């Protein structure tokens, strides 16, 4: 599924995303877009082996088993297919978890990268919330 703007921005508020850990909504937004571009079915294989999957692009080498990832562990304890559902559940409640662990949302380096700094309340601005 390919979310717009606003209706993604209202499906992570739904489930918990805004303010969580600290981060407001156009954190989530901002990386959403630069990880998937809003798609949920988005995977890229990275180069050590390991790959990223859905709107937020977590990666197996930590986060979820694909099976294919030797050496990796499955922290939120789901199968990586489950970040490409229209249904963004499995991809929030394991976001939650990976921002909790330290590094907040500098675990996502496209966050760090383009968004971090940056003026994201835009990226929830005429959305009805
Ligand atoms: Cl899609
Ligand atoms: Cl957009
Ligand atoms: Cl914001
Ligand atoms: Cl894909
Ligand atoms: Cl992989
Ligand atoms: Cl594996
Ligand atoms: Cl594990
Ligand atoms: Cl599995
Ligand atoms: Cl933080
Ligand atoms: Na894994």
């Amino acid at each position: 599924k390919v979310f717009g703007r606003c209706e993604l921005a209202a499906a992570m508020k739904r489930h918990g995303l805004d303010n969580y850990r600290g981060y407001s909504l156009g954190n989530w937004v901002c990386a959403a877009k630069f990880e998937s571009n809003f798609n949920t079915q988005a995977t890229n294989r990275n180069t050590d082996g390991s790959t990223d999957y859905g709107i937020l692009q977590i990666n197996s080498r930590w986060w979820c088993n694909d099976g294919r990832t030797p050496g990796s562990r499955n922290l939120c304890n789901i199968p990586c297919s489950a970040l490409l559902s229209s249904d963004i559940t499995a991809s929030v409640n394991c976001a939650k978890k990976i921002v909790s662990d330290g590094n907040g949302m500098n675990a996502w380096v496209a966050w760090r990268n383009r968004c971090k700094g940056t003026d994201v309340q835009a990226w929830i601005r005429g959305c009805r919330l």
